[PDB]
């Protein structure tokens, strides 16, 4: 108080923070509390049911709170916010059940080291649960709909085994604002939701996480906003760690905002998710660990960005991130269902074998690009032209090979160009060839191998097959 | 538990115990680092007090506890025998007043399993404290860690023994590459899940108690910078001003070298290539060497060295195989310097070469190789 005295907090909304309980703004008087199947109901409408605040080393083992009173839950006897705590370090809650209508449980602040163990969380019902507003929340969680559990402030409990039935947002999660401190955690999460009905499982903002999935959960009804993972401006350094069994039935994985991929997969069972999932929005995939796919396919006609691509039923429509999902899965070929793909920019190419029926085509005077070593095979395609800018930029100084056996029309300018002291070997094979050069350099030398087999190609530059900038080891004409 | 030296001790066989949700603490940390452990391996001499001390092939599973105002956290040592008993910490949640600590996993002839939950830190010493101190844990071992980093800045780890043992399995770094240090790389053995792009040397500036893998944090020798450009991915190095040194044989990662630092072998050594690739010198300040020769190439895969900087080798020679090796160098501009450019130990090398510059010894043009060099190409 002013007069520096103290007096009981009575107001509903009140919780203390870690810095009150420094500043002596906030002194607690909440230990030595043990709850052994405490059952609490509420009439409808109250606002929160137990308001764990300052409980540092309180435990609770079989609270319970709600009733399951009928059908309607307008009418049922259970409150709109389960429980919300505060300055609990060390605090234990052992199969936690709440029957919420608004929110579940909240977690705010300091609330080091404490568990929430076998927890089992459900709205009664999912009937109107999308127009239910969250009351105690981060200021970054702006949507509309019922949450189970709710997290921010540098709060970081270790949820183990939860069970959460019905919600919109199972988890809203949101690292301290400062410095992104407060690791999501949350072990083999249990979570089910009649007719399928969800916005996301995971909303994180602004932090990091382990979570471990159990082979249990779905993404919601709408084919282009529900997602199992929303990342809201996760930090360049934040890592959002997914291990585990993915859902049995499709799922779309992953949105978010910000500039930077947080999403790692280490590990993790996709089962048959490229079949009949969808990632969503690949963006937000930083790094995968032990998951392999073959080959990823593109259909310009058919297909859809939402798709991993490396399902043959189920592939990506655009060329902008084949080189990134490639590297992610090391895919060793890219199949081009019929039709022309093509790229407006700028845009690497992954060194693997591309086949199939479609023709890759480079508009607007970009360039298809080459950032590693290796080799890039085009095999049977419909061809590979540009209206105007060099088909390959090697951006590389490993050595690089160039296979095409396919037609290829670089018109008046180069097949490729080394923007670097370069090192490539180019071979085409059958099929056409029209080009100034073949090979050419923006500068210092780059040296080359090339052999050109088939009798359609510029025949007046044989005697002059690359520019001044590129230096020969053998030429294979004729 | 509230301690004085000792929290809690698990020795001999414990077979499938757990210790679930934990909270040991010293009361404060006043002289708790010249606290004396009563009951603990003799591989422990250090001072200090310990929160949780295993040993003897004692293997309780440790699931969330919460240890404050420690010198050190957990102290385990495998069984004498075999090294067995593996030290298990789930997301331990460390903390303690004005950061005094000396470590909080110490571990001796030892393999662990431990998940970071974001929360820790390393002591005040900038040269002895760090999370871990791996103490003669044997080849066999390994010391996994996952989770999160702590958000502050720490030293990683530090040990003693021959063998690395430490594993960063997918381990969520955060910014411990620009605000922390690793320690002694040494005793990391492989890293999963975790890349950089660039390793930044600096030979006067550099400390190599940092990770090296952040521009702001470059480490200082070229001792490891093969074993780190292969832990991490990274695809250049970075050398600032100055002259970059070596007295021994030295590997030399096959990535992109850039920067106004030089690079140089002394005391007769030479620069080693033991991986396929390519290795590139662009805009350096040189390289050369005080008398041998310049790369010893010791893999039989194509291996392509791309110099486009001064280049001196004086009486040796650029490169030297060691074995039937497959080379192809290229010299851009600037100037080279050496008796021949490739030479090889014995039975045929064969090799390719470029040399674009018209400071080279005009003398080899005609015999730029040893007689155990076969050329594919001479473009001079
Ligand atoms: O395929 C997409 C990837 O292409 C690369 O060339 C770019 O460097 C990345 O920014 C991008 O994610
Ligand atoms: O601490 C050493 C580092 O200081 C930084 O300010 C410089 O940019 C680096 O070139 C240098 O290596
Ligand atoms: O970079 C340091 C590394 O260099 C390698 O050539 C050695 O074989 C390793 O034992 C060493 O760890």
């Amino acid at each position: 108080q002013p007069d520096g005295s103290y007096k009981l907090n009575k107001d509903v909304d009140y919780y203390p923070t870690g810095l009150d309980i420094d500043n002596g703004d906030a002194i607690t008087c909440a230990r030595k509390i043990d709850i052994n199947n405490l059952n609490l109901i509420t009439a409808p409408g109250v606002k929160v049911g137990v308001k764990w605040i300052g409980g540092a080393g309180c435990t609770t083992k079989g609270l319970s709170i709600g009733e399951n009173t009928g059908s309607d839950i307008t009418t049922a006897r259970l409150p709109r916010v389960g429980l919300l705590q505060s300055a609990s370090w060390g605090s234990i809650h052992e199969n936690l059940r709440i029957l919420y209508k608004t929110q579940g449980a909240v977690f705010i602040d300091s609330n080091g080291g404490a568990a929430v163990n076998n927890a089992y969380i459900s709205r009664l019902g999912n009937t109107n649960g999308e127009l239910e507003q969250a009351v105690y929340k981060p200021a970054g969680f702006t949507e509309v709909g019922d949450v189970a559990v709710t997290q921010f402030a540098g709060s970081e409990v270790k949820f183990n085994s939860p069970i959460i039935e019905q919600a919109s947002f199972d988890f809203v999660h949101a690292g301290r604002d400062t410095d992104s401190y407060g690791l999501f955690m949350v072990d083999k999460p249990h979570i089910e939701s009649s007719g399928g009905k969800k916005k996301h499982s995971f909303y994180l903002i602004n932090t990091s996480s382990n979570v471990t999935l159990s082979g249990v959960g779905l993404s919601g009804q709408d084919p282009d906003l529900d997602s199992m993972y929303f990342l809201k401006n996760c930090p360049e350094t934040a890592r959002n760690v997914v291990r585990g069994q993915m859902p049995i039935s499709g799922v779309k994985l992953v949105r978010g905002t910000g500039n930077y991929p947080t999403l790692v997969l280490d590990c993790t069972n996709m089962g048959s998710q490229f079949q009949f999932g969808e990632v969503g929005d690949i963006f937000y995939i930083k790094d995968v660990v032990g998951v392999k796919a073959d080959t990823l396919y593109i259909d310009p006609v058919n297909g859809n960005n939402y798709n991993w691509g490396t399902n043959g039923t189920k592939p990506i429509r655009e060329l902008t991130n084949i080189a990134k999902i490639c590297q992610l899965f090391r895919c060793k070929s890219v199949y081009l269902n019929a039709g022309e793909s093509v790229i407006t920019s700028n845009t690497e190419l992954p060194m693997v074998v591309f086949e199939g029926p479609g023709s890759l085509k480079a508009n607007s005077g970009s360039s298809f690009l080459i950032k590693a070593g290796g080799t890039l095979s085009l095999i049977g395609l419909s061809g590979i032209s540009t209206d105007g800018g060099h088909m390959f930029r090697v951006s590389t100084v490993e050595k690089v090979n160039i296979h095409t056996n396919c037609s290829v029309n670089a018109g008046a300018a180069y097949v490729v160009l080394s923007e670097v002291q370069g090192n490539i070997e180019y071979r085409q094979l059958f099929y056409s060839v029209n080009c100034s050069k073949y090979i050419g350099a923006t500068a210092g030398q780059t040296i080359a191998g090339i052999m050109v087999k088939t009798a359609t190609r510029p025949t007046g530059i044989d005697a002059a097959p690359v520019d001044g900038n590129v230096s020969l080891t053998y030429k294979i004409i004729e």
